[PDB]
């Protein structure tokens, strides 16, 4: 099945996943000089006070920050933005070296890793009809660069050694996702895809201008942790990050001159 290694990698997808090919994939890189200014479009709305942490996963390809998408509680609207987006989990992509590991690229610049806060479109009643829809999703990716220690993340940091391996769970309440938001919301959008198999068309993305900053020492403690299950060979989980795709026929907006 599919992976991050040498022979189930990226360039692998394409066998089992052919929209991996289609006309509208992610990560991009983001050519800032060519990105227009769209003075259409709205601030963005990011309403995180009623966020409700239940779990964290690891799940054999990154951890996941799960929420309890039940109710009308952390959303996302405004911006680039039809309706009303809800949260359903973060996860974040990473390298083995802090010159690697963001998806997205800025004028060819990797961050050393990349914020993923995933979203559903309230309209389609759940995430698995939403992903049936080619404005079912909504993620807001943020970078992150290596230098001052982020403080929100450090209680995400601390969970990892009780989940090293895949198919892990451990309770993860009460986590206030606000703490990872840098302080702009200028962000660049674009049309495109689940950065992972299945590899889906769903997804309007609003990538942040501004990284936070973590420590070394928080980005190392990911590195920790296992693509294995337990019991099986150690393989350190580094590296889940797709490359860069065609742009094709799109255009990047930017929300900020
Ligand atoms: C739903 C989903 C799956 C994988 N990734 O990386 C995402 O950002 C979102
Ligand atoms: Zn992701």
């Amino acid at each position: 099945h599919w992976g991050y290694g040498k022979h189930n990698g990226p360039e692998h997808w394409h066998k089992d996943f052919p929209i991996a090919k289609g006309e509208r994939q992610s990560p991009v890189d983001i050519d800032t000089h060519t990105a227009k200014y769209d003075p259409s479009l709205k601030p963005l709305s990011v309403s995180y006070d009623q966020a409700t942490s239940l779990r964290i996963l690891n799940n054999g390809h990154a951890f996941n920050v799960e929420f309890d998408d039940s109710q009308d509680k952390a959303v996302l609207k405004g911006g680039p933005l039809d309706g009303t987006y809800r949260l359903i989990q973060f996860h974040f992509h990473w390298g083995s070296l802090d010159g690697q590991g963001s998806e997205h690229t800025v004028d060819k610049k990797k961050y050393a890793a990349e914020l993923h806060l995933v979203h559903w479109n309230t309209k389609y009643g759940d995430f698995g009809k939403a992903v049936q829809q080619p404005d079912g999703l909504a993620v807001l990716g943020i970078f992150l660069k290596v230098g001052s220690a982020k403080p929100g993340l450090q209680k995400v940091v601390d969970v990892l050694d009780s989940i090293k391996t895949k198919g892990k769970s451990a309770d993860f309440t009460n986590f206030d996702p606000r703490g990872l938001l840098p302080e702009s919301l200028d962000y660049w959008t674009y049309p495109g895809s689940l950065t992972t198999p299945p590899l889906l068309e769903c997804v309007t993305w609003i990538v942040l201008k501004e990284p936070i900053s973590v420590s070394s020492e928080q980005v190392l403690k990911f590195r920790k942790l296992n693509f294995n299950g337990e019991g099986e060979p150690e393989e350190l989980m580094v590296d889940n990050w797709r490359p860069a795709q065609p742009l094709k026929n799109r255009q990047i907006k930017a929300s900020f001159k």
